[PDB]
RNA sequence: AUGGCCGGCAUGGUCCCAGCCUCCUCGCUGGCGCCGGCUGGGCAACACCAUUGCACUCCGGUGGUGAAUGGGAC
C-alpha cells in the first residue's frame, strides 16, 4: 500500500545503534536544506527504533526531500523515505 | 573486602612510584593473595540477542566483580 503526500516524512532503516539526541541533530543537518523543519521526532523503543518522523512547515519540502535523500546513506545504512499515513500532531494543530 | 552476606585457607607492617581493572559513588583518602557458597538493585552506560517496526504515553530480553601486578623507600 502506497502513501499520500504529507508535511511529515516517515524515514526508516535506520542505524538503530545511534542515540537518540545525535540521530535527530544529524537527521537535521541532512534534511534542513529542503525547508523549516517543525520537530524531529525519534523513539528508541522496541515498536519505534530505526525510524523517524521529519515535519515539515510546508509540503514541498516533505516532498523534495522525499526524492532526493532516498536511498541515502547514512550511517552505513540506505535510507528508506515514505509519506507519513497521519497529519502529526503539530500540524493537525495549526491546519 | 563486596551491589549486600557468610565460610575454608594463605599471608610481617606503613608509606612512595608506575602499569592494569570495573554495570552498581572512574578515584589517586576505590581495588588489583587462593578456593567455595548465598543474595539484592538496574537496563543509565557498555555488550550480546531479538526487532524493518507509522509515531505523537517514558517503557523488548539477557549479560558483567567469572575483574586487574610490578617497582622503590623506611
Ligand atoms: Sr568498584
Ligand atoms: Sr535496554
Amino acid at each position: 500500500p502506497e502513501t499520500r503526500p504529507n508535511h511529515t516524512i516517515y524515514i526508516n532503516n535506520l542505524n538503530e545503534k545511534i542515540k537518540k539526541d545525535e540521530l535527530k541533530k544529524s537527521l537535521h543537518a541532512i534534511f534542513s536544506r529542503f525547508g523549516q523543519i517543525l520537530d524531529i521526532l525519534v523513539s528508541r523503543s522496541l515498536k519505534m527504533r530505526g525510524q523517524a518522523f521529519v515535519i515539515f512547515k510546508e509540503v514541498s519540502s516533505a516532498t523534495n526531500a522525499l526524492r532526493s535523500m532516498q536511498g541515502f546513506p547514512f550511517y552505513d545504512k540506505p535510507m528508506r523515505i515514505q509519506y507519513a499515513k497521519t497529519d502529526s500532531d503539530i500540524i493537525a494543530k495549526m491546519k
